[PDB]
DNA sequence: CAATGTATGGCC
DNA sequence: GGCCATACATTG
């Protein structure tokens, strides 16, 4: 089992067990191209360029509003939620 | 592995 | 309420 001792975290996976402790490194490689803030994984990057090109890909299928993290509109669906 | 999905919570 | 970073998951 994938276990960090310093968090005393378990992992399903090796690949989260790799990616959790290189931000245990402190060291931040990929950086912005436009804002240059940087970052430990590229997939935080991949998700912070989303505020440069303001692209809201999420769309609620009930009312049609728009949501830049898929999050974002799962947490709204909860508001829908309620109504049977 | 990358892509995609969920969850959390500070901040505006 | 949602933007946004951060951090975990399963899927292909
Ligand atoms: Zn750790
Ligand atoms: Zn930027
Ligand atoms: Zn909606």
């Amino acid at each position: 089992p994938y276990e960090c001792t310093l968090c005393n975290k378990t992992f399903t996976a090796k690949q989260n067990y790799v990616k959790h402790m290189f931000v245990h490194t402190g060291e931040k490689p990929h950086q912005c191209s436009i804002c240059w803030r940087s970052f430990s994984l590229k997939d935080y990057l991949i998700k912070h360029m989303v505020t440069h090109t303001g692209v809201r890909a999420y769309q609620c299928s009930i009312c049609n509003k728009r949501f830049t993290q898929k999050s974002s509109l799962n947490v709204h669906m909860r508001l829908h939620r309620g109504e049977k």
